[PDB]
Parts: structure tokens; sequence; C-alpha cells
């Protein structure tokens, strides 16, 4: 590149546009980012440079054994638009810098892609979309090295987007939020939050600016500074919302209080608690073989409106893409299972001969429904990480269950074989093998049913030997006395292993996993906070029992910012200014590092040595001449 | 004491060394030019 | 036939077959111990 610098810096020689374009094409084809930077920086008009034939040639320069070439020929001029649309999805798939950036991302030219990003216009959305695209392509790379390179470049682009938004937000919160919530035309009119959700950029959600924006959207039209007690007080007595307790602007006031996501969340929590109370009241008292009463019909209508709401938020959650995204959430699976169990229980009950089966199904369905209340504490800032840490402990739980099952089988079968009770019915065998040793882990040790010194000695059994009568109801009629000391020793070893070793080991594993995964679980909570807020943003303002009204309107009719062209161009210019400032600061910080100082010092010492040698030779020549 | 401890850090030593090498380069260039001029004059 | 010997010859398939056989062996052992084991000839 030094030769190019020397040639192009000459003032006597000027270079016409033809040579510049030829050299630019050569450098773009041959992957020389420094040359393309030099040529473009020397007054080159890139807009007139690019032609459809030039882009076709650039895409034809793809390697023969490359994923981009494979997909381009599978789609069949380069019809890369179809390739993009089949990669990302119709929701978020796509100075011609955007085209060059897309080409470099497709061909995995890391420095070319970074340089094009540094010269782009919509920098934050381009970084998020590039991270999404690189992750998607890494999902399709057969070579592990290609997948690793794509994931590394995706992480680099995510870091660039996070840093740029951090720079922008510290300038003005209003314009940064406007940039974050706008729709980018290049990436299918998807907002930066949608792209960050699609790309699983959890580090983008975890920063302070995005979290503050999410908190602002969570409180709706009232001030985020509003405390919880004031909100609850205003909720319970609606006419009190008009006083100075709640600060707004951040009949109209009524719709601004009852339309906030947090108010809808609280209304749904209250309605769910009342639904559980009604369910328990019906289950414990009202449920009778007689035809359903008023409370049963009210419960059925409540469950019907719950099902309608689940259907609505599954449809509104590509139809197949929306269905997959709705089913991908565990809290929605917990709703679907509960509703299916409710339907099965009611259907069984309505049959005259299946009343008890229906009641049992509904009794289990009550547990299924009540488990859903755990979603309430995913909104807390302190206990939000805890619930997502807890979900990581299932490996330890299942390890403990497997070890416990093996040990219970061994100990129970050995003890049952030693005792030889005469009531050897299969349910009794299973009970004395599994249920009793399991209860011995929780302080329920039936010594009178196992230790022969505590029993009565009688010759009930006709078989030869000695036998004793345990007073237990399901402990067998009589047991053998041959090796009772071994039964006692087996009990001692069981208490030593199960009550101490396994439980202490499980505690150790829980502590280890907690300390290992707390850091990632915090970020996961911060990422899923957006899904929570966007779920409650579009919900109807009514509670489920009355929500059939809102759904009716939604049947009667069968996160966005609108910007004019001038406002959009001003926002993009501001973003580009901040990107240039950030890049210059990063480059300056790199240049002032100790390694760079040492390198420059070494180069200057070499230059001094060359000058010293030249002076030495010239002094020798002068001395020779003057003598 | 704090200022002295900061001045004796490796980063400051490297910075001062770079500045002194630049000064040496300037003096070497001056001596080069003066030697060329002296050789021209004496010939 | 080659596909048959390629499925039943894999190490993981042999591992699963041995796991199933060991579980059945333990079940038979427990059945013999708790019920069948009597002073009469086996
Ligand atoms: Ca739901």
């Amino acid at each position: 590149v030094d030769i190019a610098q020397s040639e192009l810096f000459r003032g006597d020689i000027q270079w016409r546009s033809f040579h510049l374009e030829a050299s630019l094409m050569d450098a773009l084809l041959n992957d020389r980012p420094e040359f393309v930077r030099l040529l473009i920086s020397h007054g080159l008009s890139l807009g007139h440079f690019l032609t459809p034939m030039r882009l076709a040639q650039l895409y034809s320069a793809a390697p023969s054994n490359s994923l981009i070439r494979n997909l381009l020929d599978q789609a069949s001029p380069p019809d890369v638009g179809h390739v993009l649309r089949m990669l990302l999805g119709k929701m978020c798939a796509p100075a011609p810098w955007s085209d060059l950036l897309l080409w470099a991302l497709l061909l995995n030219r890391a420095q070319m892609a970074m340089y094009f990003w540094e010269m782009g216009s919509n920098a934050v959305s381009s970084a998020l979309g590039a991270c999404l695209l690189l992750r998607v392509m890494a999902r399709l790379e057969p070579d592990a090295e290609e997948a690793a390179r794509r994931k590394d470049l995706a992480f680099k682009f995510e870091g660039m987007g996070v840093d740029l938004f951090g720079e922008c937000y510290r300038s003005s919160e209003v314009r940064a939020a406007r940039l974050l919530l706008r729709r980018c035309p290049l990436w299918g009119d998807a907002t930066c939050l949608q792209l960050a959700m699609q790309a699983d950029a959890r580090a983008f959600f975890a920063q302070d600016g995005v979290q503050s924006l999410l908190t602002q959207k969570w409180w709706g039209d009232m001030a985020s500074t509003t405390p919880i007690w004031a909100l609850v007080l205003a909720f319970f007595c609606p006419p009190l919302i008009y006083t100075r307790l709640i600060t707004f602007r951040k009949l109209r006031r009524w719709f601004h209080f009852w339309g906030a996501p947090v108010t809808i969340f609280m209304g749904n929590v209250v309605s769910y608690l009342l639904f559980l109370l009604l369910f328990s009241r019906v289950l414990l008292v009202d449920f009778q073989p007689a035809p359903p009463g008023s409370l049963e019909l009210l419960l059925y209508f409540w469950a019907f409106t719950l099902l309608c709401e689940e259907l609505r938020q599954g449809l509104s959650g590509s139809l197949s893409q929306r269905l997959r995204l709705y089913l991908a959430d565990s809290w929605n699976q917990c709703d679907l299972v509960a509703l299916t169990c409710f339907l099965l229980g009611v259907g069984c009950r309505l049959t005259p001969g299946l009343y008890h089966l229906g009641r049992t199904v509904l009794c289990i369905d009550f547990m299924v429904f009540t488990v859903r209340l755990l979603h309430i504490f995913t909104v807390n800032k302190q206990l939000g990480p805890k619930i997502v840490i807890v979900s990581k402990m299932m490996k330890d739980v299942f390890f403990f269950l497997f070890f416990l099952g093996v040990w219970l089988v061994a100990y129970g079968v050995a003890t049952e074989g030693l005792l030889r009770p005469r009531d050897s019915d299969f349910p009794s065998i299973l009970r004395r093998v599994f249920y009793r040793p399991y209860l011995q882990i929780f302080g329920q040790i039936p010594q009178e049913d196992m230790d022969v010194a505590l029993m009565e000695h009688s010759n009930c059994s006709s078989e030869p030997g000695f036998w004793a009568h345990p007073p237990g109801a399901q402990a067998g009629t009589c047991v053998s006395q041959y090796a009772n000391w071994l039964v006692v020793l087996l009990l001692v070893i069981f208490l030593l292993v199960a009550n101490i070793l396994l439980v202490n080991l499980l505690i150790a594993m829980f502590s280890y996993t907690f300390g290992k995964v707390q850091g990632n679980s915090d970020l996961y909570w911060k990422a899923q906070r957006y899904r929570l807020i966007r779920e409650f943003h579009s919900r109807p303002a009514l509670a489920p029992p009355f929500i059939v009204i809102s759904h009716l309107r939604l049947l009667l009719r069968q996160f966005r910012v609108y910007l004019s062209k001038e406002a959009e161009r001003k926002l993009l210019t501001w973003e580009s200014v901040h990107k240039e400032n950030f890049l210059l600061a990063r480059a300056r910080d790199k240049r002032e590092s100790d390694s760079e100082r040492l390198k420059r010092t070494s180069q200057k010492v070499d230059l001094a040595l060359k000058q010293l040698g030249h002076i030495r030779e010239y002094e020798q020549r002068l001395k020779v001449l003057e003598r």
C-alpha cells in the first residue's frame, strides 16, 4: 500500500476516474480493504461507481464451495433478495454502502464488512441486522470454522451496536429513543428492538438506555417515578386517580391510567387470583353429581374467556411464525396444558358415569393453573433473576432423582427380601419397597414394622423358623427373625446415605450451579423483560371475565414512531456524527497504547540508525576528500 | 509523592523516551543538512 | 440386511440393549427373591 500512497500523493501526476474505478474493482475483488479505503477516501464517487454488472461480478466472485454461492444457485443475475427472504424471514429481511455491506456480510469478508458499516447510514440497525444475519448463516454453516468466524463477527457487530447506542443515549435520551423505536426500511421495517429480539442480542437489551426506555413504556402515560403503593391505591379506588397522587404526561386521564401496561398487568393479576378463588370454591363445595349450578357456569364462562384470550394472543403473537413464537414461551405452554385439562375434566364430568374422573382431572388442573402465578415475580428487579436461575437446576434435580431411585430400589428390595412378610400382594410389595423407604427420608421411620425386638413373638407362620407380628396395617402379617440385625444395619446405612450424602450433595450442586449461572440468568431476565412488556402493551384493558367485551370489538372490526423525511435525515445525520466521534475516539485510544508507542519508538530508532550510517559514510568521504 | 510516583511509571518513561527520540531525529536531520552544506562548500 | 447390522452394531445401540437387559435382570432377580425363593428345589 506504500507504493499506492506515494503514487497517489504526487501533485504533479493526477489520476483520472477510469484508473480509480479499475483499481477499486480490483481491490474489491481481491480482498484488499486498505486499498479500497485509500481509493474511496481520495475523492471517489461510489454512487456512480456501482453498476448492476459490477455487483453481478462481485457476487460471482464468491468461492465455488461457499454457502452464499450454494444458496444463490439454489434460488435459481444474482437474485440475492430471495436468498435473504428465505434466510431471515419476511418480518426482518431486506451512496450504495448498504449493498456493499450486505455483500461483504454474505461473503464473510470481515474487514470489508466492518469498513462498509463504518461508512453506512443506519449504523445501529445495520449492526443488529448484521448480527442477526450472521447468526442465521452460522446456523447453516457445515464447516465449524465458518460457523466460528460468523459467530465472532456477529458478536463484534453486536458490540459495535451496543457501544454506538451507548454513545448516542448519553447525548440525548429523546433522540436515542426515537432512533431505537423507528422502523428501518432496509431491514423490512423492523425496529431495533425487534431485530435485537430476533438476533438474541441480550447484551443490547441489558444496557441502561434500553432498560430505561422499557421502563418508560411499561408505565404507559404516567411517570416512572410513581411508587407501587400510590398505583395500588389509585387502582382500588378509581375516582382517586384524578388527584395529585399519580403524575401523568410522560376522560383522557381515565384512559391513560387504565391503558398503561402496568395497570393491565395488575388487573390481570387480580382477576387471576379471583379466578383461582372461584375455582377452589367450586371444587371444594359446589362440585356435585347434580347438574352444574350458577358458580359452575360462571367458572365455565371464565375459562371460555381465558381460552379466547389465549387464542387471540396466539394469533396476534407469517401465521406459522406467529404460532411458533407464541408456543415458544413456557408460560403459554402452561396455559395450554391447563386449558386442555379443564376441557377434558368438564367433558368427563358431563358424562353421567365419569363424574369422579372429571373431578380428579379438575383437581390436577387446579395445580396446573395455580403454578401460573409464578409469572408475577418475574417483574421484580430483585427476584427476576432468581426465577430464571431456578430453571437451570433441573439437571441437578434429575441427577438426585436417578440416584435416589437406584438406592431406593436396592434398599427396599433387600429389606423386603430379608423380612419376608406373608402379605406379599403386589401393591403391598411395591408400597413396602418404594413408599416406606421414601418416607424414611423425611423422618417417618417405622421401627415397630422393621425391628423384631419391638414386635410380639408368635408362631403365626406355618413355615419353620421364628416369626413376629408387626402392628402395622400394611406392614405384613408376620416377618422373619433370622437376620433382623442386618435389617437394622441396612436401615442405619440407608439413613447415612439417603438422609445425609444425597441431600448434602444436592445442596452443593445447587450452590455451584447458582454461582455459575447467575450472571447469564440476569441478562436473560433483562432480555425477556421486553417480551413481557410487549405482551402486556397490546393486551385489552379489561380483566378476563369481562374481556369477552373487548374481544367482541376485536371481532366487530374483523412501539412505533412516525418520522417525516426531514426528521429522519436529521436523526441519521446525528447518528452518523456520533458514530464518527466514537470511531475516532477508539482509534485514538488504540494509537496511544504502550505497544504502539514502543513500535513507533523502534521504527524511529531504526530511522536514526540509518541516518547515523549515512552521516558516518559522508564524514568518511569528506575526510578523504579534504586530506 | 503521588506526582512523583506517577512520573516514574513505565508509560511516562516510554512517552519521554519517544519524545527524546523525536528530538534526536530532528538533530540528526539538522546535522545531515549541515554536513551536506559543508561538503558542498569545501569542494 | 446391511442397514439392520448397521443399526444393531452401533455402540450406542449395544449400550441401550445392555441397559434394557440389566433392568430386566434386576426385575427377575427381585421377582425371584421376593416370591419364588422357597426351601423347595429351584
Ligand atoms: Ca398466555
